[PDB]
């Protein structure tokens, strides 16, 4: 199966390399010339214009981040796309996925919106997480292809808007985890601890996490949070109490306030006896 | 064997007196309300009529109330008793007010260590089950076994007594600051009608990949260099911008987000565009 990659940014040349990597013949194009200079000699084909580009594959990829940019290439080819693949990544919203998916079979184009899960340096390792969702009959006649992007990629249902609604919920949970690792070494920083004596107990919360991963999706499915293990009105005392001692040592602790308004907010309608869980509904009525 | 002593009969208190029976130590409880602790003296436990009994028959001492005032308001009275022994008040306090006990101690001749349970109850005593102490070195050295009895991974982190403290707040601070990004994601996903039990088990792939960065932005935050080829804070803040406007867009509270990257973007106009996540720590820094 021939495949062809338009835009060749850090990910554009990341899925490249892992198809070239899995033996598929590659073309490839980018609007600034060199970027793909490395791929060429790896085995790729680079080509003139996009329309060359997309006939000389059976699944386009396209991987240019700007949406204007993006559609500016795109549309003019749309007649050379036509009983092809397209499959989007560039990361962005439902409905800006859904529009896509609306364009595209207007001009008779299979279409998938994907999201790439993990950092360009692990794209086509056999644990990457990828996300597609749209044109179910194109996913698995290709499945292989997605496969060699990423060994763990997940088709998540026939609405193209699904791919970015899973990524979306995913690295909303990543960067938040991420802005606290950073403040809680920080915090001890303040306290001439240096990170690299706290990163190795850091992992017994991350195992705790991934309990409470099961544990706190259980609860906002069945809307009910049981107060047994501590309760949400003590859970704010204790938060309350990192908020101190961080602005005592001159941090910004604009995300801890945040985290507090939220699950005081759940505490002023009702859920102050509840679990962490209910804070869902501070979340859900600011 | 060493015979211990438990004060303070919360739910923390009766678990750290469970795994000290499980271990076999010699266990005598004391709580201010009857009624806590039964079960405890059903599996061998001897409840103490008062503090100053529950000292008395005790090598190690550990104070489980809620507050570092509780523990004084309990010590105080019972101080005399403590004079050479170990204390250990697992209670949780501000590293300022530990080392303020230290000194209290000190002019009783009390060994004192301070502590902090990094699990929940239900893992108190368990082989991975984590736990601080800082303070009097030879108390936690002598000892060693009674604390590893209630957290095999239970960590002696030096001699200032604030120290448990601050690994602690350090920890909870990741925890609870993930916890509210992870009622966040579900509540966003649900917005699209998708099932929290349904992005559940793909956020084991974050899970190891948050596994993989703690080791490398402690390195980066203890040298000073944030290394940005592998992907920059300008398109992680844009990433984040995705986010923020589309839970905006559907109607939740987006304050977490707004925090996240404004402390982001903070450190984009110091100049870490190119940096990696991990130069977010100047924003932090620098409000």
């Amino acid at each position: 199966t021939p495949v062809t990659v338009i835009g060749l940014g850090a990910m554009g040349r990341a899925l490249a390399g892992a198809l070239l990597d899995a033996g598929y013949p590659t073309t490839v194009w980018n609007r600034t010339a060199g970027r793909g200079e490395d791929l060429v000699a790896r085995g790729a084909t680079l080509a003139a214009s996009p329309a060359e580009a997309v006939r000389a594959g059976e699944v386009v990829l396209v991987c240019v981040v700007d949406y204007a940019a993006s559609q500016a290439i795109l549309e003019p080819v749309a007649a050379d796309l036509a009983g092809r693949v397209l499959v989007n990544v560039t990361s962005d919203s439902p409905e800006r996925a859904r529009e896509a998916a609306k364009w595209a079979d207007g001009h008779g184009i299979r279409y998938l919106d994907g999201a790439v899960m993990i950092p360009t340096v692990m794209v086509g390792s056999t644990d990457a997480l990828l996300f597609y969702a749209g044109d179910k009959s194109a996913y698995d006649e290709h499945e292989q292809v997605f496969t060699s992007l990423g060994g763990q990629s997940a088709y998540v249902g026939a609405d193209h808007g699904l791919a970015a609604v899973y990524e979306l919920s995913m690295i909303d949970f990543f960067w938040t985890s991420m802005s606290g690792l950073v403040h809680g070494y920080a915090l001890a920083a303040k306290d001439g601890v240096p990170a690299t004596s706290i990163a190795p107990f850091l992992k017994a919360h991350i195992s705790l996490l991934s309990l409470l991963i099961e544990v706190t999706a259980k609860d906002l499915d069945a809307g009910e949070y049981p107060g047994a293990e501590g309760n949400l009105a003590m859970e704010v005392e204790g938060i309350e109490h990192i908020l101190h001692a961080a602005e005592l040592r001159g941090l910004d602790v604009s995300v801890l306030r945040s985290v507090r308004d939220v699950a005081r907010r759940a505490v002023d309608l009702g859920h102050g006896a509840d679990s962490w869980s209910a804070t869902v509904e501070g979340a859900r009525n600011p």
